């Protein structure tokens, strides 16, 4: 079956693993545990297909950019995820966004930019600002909260029809 690589990328804290674990889990973490490298695979049917979804879930922290340059060369679509209470979470995004751009030798690669977090009220991030540098970038914007499912589904499930449409 076809087998899509995603790659979830952004800085330390904004739930890029808790993300991941919502959607293979059904749970939401709720503890301090900083991510190295980690990888999931999951069955499931999208639009009738049959795919072997691949998640490679990133460490935030500067300490791995090696590492995870290596995984970020072999993903097919990437979740570029801020958090809606942290400012240079999404000031952040250029460099992640750039960095993809210079792996994947592209200018063009599948991508969705994520505003995490939803679910709480001290938003930092308006999300019209969100969706305008989205729409520079010519990428979808979902916002999420792995806390309550929100947005979830969407923001996995629509990066994989992007890379059906690249
Ligand atoms: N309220 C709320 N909290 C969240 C949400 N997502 C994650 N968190 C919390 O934020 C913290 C960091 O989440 P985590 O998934 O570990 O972030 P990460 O981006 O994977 N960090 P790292 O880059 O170190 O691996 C955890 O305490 C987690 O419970 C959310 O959608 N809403
Ligand atoms: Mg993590």
């Amino acid at each position: 079956m076809t087998e899509y690589k995603l790659v979830v990328v952004g800085a330390g804290g904004v739930g890029k693993s808790a993300l991941t674990i919502q959607l293979i889990q059904n749970h939401f973490v709720d503890e301090y545990d900083p991510t190295i490298e980690d990888s999931y695979r999951k069955q499931v049917v999208i639009d009738g297909e049959t795919c072997l979804l691949d998640i490679l879930d990133t460490a935030g922290q500067e300490e791995y950019s090696a590492m995870r340059d290596q995984y970020m060369r072999t993903g097919e679509g990437f979740l570029c995820v801020f958090a809606i209470n942290n400012t240079k979470s999404f000031e952040d995004i250029h460099q992640y966004r750039e960095q993809i751009k210079r792996v994947k030798d592209s200018d063009d690669v599948p991508m969705v930019l994520v505003g995490n977090k939803c679910d709480l009220a001290a938003r930092t991030v308006e999300s019209r600002q969100a969706q305008d540098l989205a729409r520079s970038y010519g990428i979808p914007y979902i916002e999420t909260s792995a806390k309550t499912r929100q947005g979830v589904e969407d923001a996995f499930y629509t990066l994989v029809r992007e890379i059906r449409q690249h």
